[PDB]
C-alpha cells in the first residue's frame, strides 16, 4: 500500500536505500565528465534502469 514518496523519505534517512535511489541522479552525475568509459557502464544499461521500479517502492508493495 506504500508508495515511492513513502520509502523515498525513509530511504534517505536509512542510508543505503537512500544512495540507491540516487541511481537516477547518479546517471547524470557521471555524465558530467562525458567519458563514461564505454564497455561496462554501457552494457549495464541492459538492466540498470530496472532498479527504477524495484527500489521505487518497498517490498511491501503489490507492484
Amino acid at each position: 500500500a506504500l508508495e515511492n514518496l513513502v520509502v523515498l523519505n525513509a530511504a534517505s534517512v536509512a542510508g543505503a536505500h537512500g544512495i540507491l535511489s540516487f541511481l537516477v541522479f547518479f546517471s547524470a552525475a557521471w555524465y558530467i565528465k562525458g567519458r563514461l568509459a564505454p564497455g561496462a557502464a554501457y552494457a549495464f544499461y541492459g538492466v540498470w534502469p530496472l532498479l527504477l521500479l524495484l527500489l521505487a517502492l518497498p517490498p511491501r508493495a503489490y507492484a
